[PDB]
């Protein structure tokens, strides 16, 4: 463990993350970011996600949503979150309903604020990246984080916004663009769901799937609509006194590279492929491993066992 292991966009960065952990970076989840190779990041992430998952919390959220009284539901907020549509999605749907050629890309006029952001905050360098597939998978995963946070906070910026997005994104929390130690797209969708069921305040499968459905529509909007989402994500991290390091190591270049080199075909195929993969999933594909020794259960089994206990409790 002597040679430094590079990370972030096109594996060009180092040192920044370890320095940030001394400055309060609680999004990073790697024990040793400067000396952990790509494959070892996947092994560590998978072990830590299984340790992080809390079945009691998961089934409690499920039971509140399905069986909670009015007060339980009011303080929790799940039903309100499930009715929310992010502003970016509303913009697509407003254009789409009136489109005469619906297979085309959504036209976008960047706001003065977005233009100033691109001019003042993004790198100006040109890119020659050959390995683009991990970058498009990073866009898919970060759009999920972004949409989930937009839903969780009903479109308002909070003190938890950047943390939530960082935690739900394996490319940020674990600097893991590899994901695999099913297609990479399917793995990225399952990873988003497992992290959304283990880290945030609201842990609900329907909420996680609602966020993936919204990702599909943002991707369908096309390159410029995806830029609008990436600029929003980038701005949230930019002005955070600690988490800006994720703009330095990943989002600055991801956004500038995507603006100059992003492909409309790749984004459209990604929208259709992710939707196919999402639609092939059910709760039975979402599994967690733990000691009581070892046991692997899918989330539906956990729900049924909790529903059975509750039904037996209400009987007595």
């Amino acid at each position: 463990g002597i040679l430094k292991t590079k990370y972030g966009f096109d594996n060009l960065y180092d040192t920044v993350i370890s320095v940030s952990t001394s400055n309060g970076n609680d999004i990073n989840e790697l024990d040793d970011p400067e000396h952990t190779d790509a494959n070892d990041r996947v092994i560590e992430r998978l072990r830590k996600e299984n340790l992080k998952f809390d079945p009691e919390y998961y089934v409690s959220e499920y039971m509140t949503h399905k069986y909670g009284n009015e007060e339980d539901l009011e303080i929790n907020g799940i039903k309100e979150l499930l009715k929310f549509t992010p502003s970016i999605v509303k913009q697509y749907l407003q254009w789409y309903k009136d489109s005469t050629n619906p297979n085309l890309v959504m036209p976008i006029e960047f706001t003065d604020e977005e233009q100033k952001q691109m001019q003042d905050n993004l790198p100006k360098k040109s890119y020659l990246v050959e390995d683009i597939k991990p970058l498009y998978v990073t866009i898919l995963s970060v759009l999920f984080s972004y949409v989930f946070e937009q839903i969780e906070n009903e479109g308002t910026h909070t003190t938890e916004s950047a943390w939530t997005m960082g935690k739900l994104c394996p490319q940020i929390s674990f600097l893991d663009q590899q994901l695999k130690q099913s297609s990479l797209i399917k793995i990225a969708i399952i990873t988003g769901i497992r992290r959304a069921l283990s880290y945030p305040l609201h842990r609900n499968y329907d909420l996680a799937m609602k966020a993936w459905t919204f990702v599909y529509y943002i991707l369908r909007g096309g390159k410029r609509l995806v830029i609008r989402a990436l600029l929003d994500i980038h701005e949230t991290f930019r002005f955070h006194d600690v988490y800006y390091v994720y703009d330095k190591v990943l989002l600055d270049d991801l956004t500038a590279w995507f603006i100059s080199q992003g492909s409309e075909n790749v984004i459209r195929s990604l929208a259709l492929e992710m939707r196919k993969e999402q639609e092939s999933l059910s709760k039975q594909d979402i599994e967690f491993e733990c000691i009581a020794e070892w046991e692997t259960l899918n989330i539906r089994e956990m729900e049924i066992l909790a529903e059975s206990e509750y039904r037996e409790q209400q009987q007595n």
